[PDB]
RNA sequence: UUGAGUU
RNA sequence: UUGAGUU
RNA sequence: UUGAGUU
RNA sequence: UUGAGUU
RNA sequence: UUGAGUU
RNA sequence: UUGAGUU
């Protein structure tokens, strides 16, 4: 059962979709026990998007830098989020398109039961389009996994 | 070029994620010239999700009830939104999973140039999981198309 | 090397797109040594499309009715043709859409070298759309396989 | 309801699958109000195929060179046509295969009702195979979208 | 780093492919600390395959019957295994095909580092084909996930 | 009907999953009439995996070096095997992952009826992961086709 | 169309 | 890793 | 959950 | 073709 | 197998 | 954009 006040997906998205000069939403989430990471990446190569998210998550301490387990969890969460962004073919430059994204990675337990342990949510928001400024529209993606 | 104050995707998602009893965001969006539709649907059949969105959009006047053009635009926008929700296989019951969703459909011009005409965004948010209450996690999907 | 006068794909499509009452293209193709089958099928169930094509092919003698080999070749050729028709998700009714198709199955050697043996082409043409007459557009699909 | 004499998909394919030294089929379609573009492109990179179609369509006046709306419509129509060509994975060189294609882009209203506005069809025909002349078979793809 | 003597994938597959009446490989694996489950299921409905695997895994104690975490891990491992079996479209009956499978689910730590925790492997082996005995060929699938 | 003693899929996998210094399993299969090829390939480019399998199969005489028919059969069998390895997106480096594989290609008739002719099985086993030694897990894939 | 559900 | 780009 | 099936 | 690799 | 259909 | 190519 998901705890209404701990909906990791909704929280990650609301954080990513805000632009307040000083909302202190990060410190607030962290005070509540969440591990948070925010970043931005633009590219015509999906691997660069994946790497940016991984590197930011490890530097911010959202997931362990050592071992495979947590990296495995984050990779699959990122893949799931990329599905929403790419919608069918997980390709960018090869299909003549580019993305400009902001991302958020949140880690914690969104359930009422503490036995559910930690989960991770990767949320993406930005634009996708032809490699010409302006010829683009918005894109979103959210991936959730246990960790 | 997307107009900062008219980002259809971001606006549709923000509307979907708010539970304010008396927010009046719908009237505000409509005042700004947007055509808006909000609804909810849960099912183990993707076709029921698609139908709920189409029916709600036509009843609320977001898209024309007659003709094919606008229905065609809405169908593909819905398909794109479903990619984020299903992440790989656009199947629910056949893969032993069910979804409970809230949706928003927004229609208007998000660009600086009026020549870009109307576009439509279909946003979905809820939970996806096994057919047992509680064995689920959040899911999101956003599809954008010209109309 | 494909023989210019024996392009199985192009020939199957041309046969499918002609509505000439008394064309006699079938007899002409058969005179050239091709095994040909023409049919029609409409449905919201992909399996009914596959079955119609298989049954027609076996009844007309385009592929052997006994054994698995030729049925295996035809099944995969049909799957490839369905990709062009469905474009992403090989689903019809489950995604609230229906198809009305005409199909042609051609069998023979399209290469200059006789050692290439027989190949088979499955071509589909018709309309796909919402379950309401008129809310539809054209669809095409061609699958080619060795047999 | 599709107008029998204005079936954009069938017309685009019949144009592409003809090789008459002088059929004047282009001028005929244009006389009937259709905007037409014909071209050819070969590559192991899908983005080069997409770009060739876009550039030819804009140079021939089939779609507006300015703005995003029409480019958006053409991109998705091209993606749909590529599904028929690639059948599963929208990849060429990465999967050790190459394509040699001829393409046609047709724009106009294929419906009886003028309210349906303009639609666009992208049709592809050629060969796909290993990067060795002769080790190939035919391939086809048709994508249709509103514009 | 995977431990040579604890390769969960290889071990699960070897267990699945052995028909030795009195092999006692299950007891041996359990002696080594692995949690093991073996079963069989045939169907034209993918959801029945998923359900059989889940039910067998929970009854045999390979994964916890309560909570979502472990069920979530098993579901995704099963999905990955199904990719190898279905190869493109995770559909059986809808594409006029049926499967007869034997499955094995193994749980334990395959790495040298104990900090990697438990992982789970779902392996499938059997036949897939038309709904007519004999018109079929073999199929395999292996999915691995952290748990 | 598949012959119990000639299950091409199971045989190819058991061969690949063995590491005996001298099992003479190759000569045994060859004595039984099977054409066999064993190899290994690691890469972040799927095309290199495909090429390694093709080249080894042609050098070992498992398939004809001349003509297209047999190369066509092997290519599609390899594609099917890659589905089990990639599980969703047939991409490696582009999705920031690499594979280290051993492969086996077996050719012969696995059915009781000699009329079924030759079939081919491509089996893959190894590891897939991030481009960092140790951050990986096992992967498997089996593709079967008529030839 | 007005948020689904058990193997 | 500190929001991409022209066929 | 204890290996499916006809167009 | 004679088992890949760091963001 | 002899061209489908309403949320 | 004016039909690609070898492991
Ligand atoms: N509209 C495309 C992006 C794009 C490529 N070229 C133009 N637009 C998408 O939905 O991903
Ligand atoms: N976790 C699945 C849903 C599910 C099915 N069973 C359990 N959970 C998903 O990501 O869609
Ligand atoms: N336009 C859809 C079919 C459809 C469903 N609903 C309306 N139209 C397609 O391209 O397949
Ligand atoms: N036959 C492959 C193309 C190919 C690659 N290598 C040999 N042939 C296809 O259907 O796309
Ligand atoms: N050959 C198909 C199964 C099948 C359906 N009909 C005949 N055979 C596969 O590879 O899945
Ligand atoms: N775990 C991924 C591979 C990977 C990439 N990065 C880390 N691991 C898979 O299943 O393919
Ligand atoms: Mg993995
Ligand atoms: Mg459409
Ligand atoms: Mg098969
Ligand atoms: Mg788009
Ligand atoms: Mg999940
Ligand atoms: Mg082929």
């Amino acid at each position: 059962t998901l705890h209404k006040e701990r909906r990791i997906g909704r929280l990650s998205v609301l954080l990513l979709l805000n632009e307040a000069e000083e909302s202190t939403q990060v410190e607030e989430l962290e005070r509540d026990g969440w591990k948070v990471c925010l970043g931005k990446v633009g590219s015509m190569d999906a691997h660069k998007v994946i790497a940016a998210i991984e590197t930011a998550s490890k530097k911010s301490g959202v997931i362990q830098s050592e071992g495979y387990r947590e990296s495995h969890a984050l990779y699959h969460a990122t893949m799931e989020a990329l599905h929403g962004v790419t919608r069918g073919e997980m390709l960018l430059g090869s299909l003549l398109r580019t993305v400009g994204l902001r991302f958020a990675v949140l880690r914690g337990n969104p359930y009422e039961s503490e036995a559910e342990g930690d989960w991770i949510a990767v949320s993406l928001y930005g634009t996708i389009g032809a490699p010409i400024k302006g010829l683009e529209h918005e894109t979103f993606g959210v991936g959730i996994n246990h960790i």
